[PDB]
């Protein structure tokens, strides 16, 4: 593939809804991440971004700073995880979700597929 | 269709029909392309050109100034973008995230009506 932006809004689709049919291994490299978040602070991180039923990850509500790839890995694992917490639900706007993600992340994705591939 | 989001399928059907990457194929797409009858090969190079995409742009529907009253004029929509993410071809720097918020800030009241006419 030529996109990280595809790439992770597909690994992260299928974090959130865990369908077998749209596994791919693309995601093997993504998943070696979810080290970097304990399952133990994820309901702290939901509760700190405020989310409500309609709401995706919404990382511009932590006030962390991302600076380097490692920051952006730990966003990625937030994002996987928190999708994976909140359930398969069609009031998700993901589309919110994903605009945060990459407005935060896009200038750090050649770091990014260096360090993954 | 077993899946919970119309959201969820749209996103992964138009990132299909941008890279046709047969490895993120699913069957779920299946009644989407039967949605491709609804525009004309032909008549795409003139919806990029109406929408003032530039190359970092994915489908920009709102620039089209086409209503969106009822689930037909959704299936067009979703035509369109499909149409065009396979036109516009496989970019890092393509905005999917701009593009499908226009999308389903335009569609999203219809998708329970969308979900039922497409797959029951």
């Amino acid at each position: 593939g030529a996109s990280m932006r595809t790439l992770l809004i597909r690994y992260i689709l299928w974090r959130n809804d865990g369908d077998p049919s749209y596994y791919n291994d693309d995601f093997e490299k993504l998943m070696l991440l979810d080290e970097l978040v304990d399952d133990s602070d994820v309901c702290t991180l939901i509760k700190n971004m405020r989310m409500t039923l309609s709401d995706g990850p919404l990382l511009d509500r932590l006030n962390q700073p991302v600076n380097n790839v490692e920051d952006v890995k730990r966003m990625i694992a937030i994002s996987a995880k928190v999708a994976r917490d909140i359930g398969e639900r069609p009031e998700i706007r993901w589309e919110e979700s994903f605009t945060i993600l990459f407005r935060m992340i896009e200038t750090y994705f050649d770091d990014l597929m260096i360090d993954l591939y």
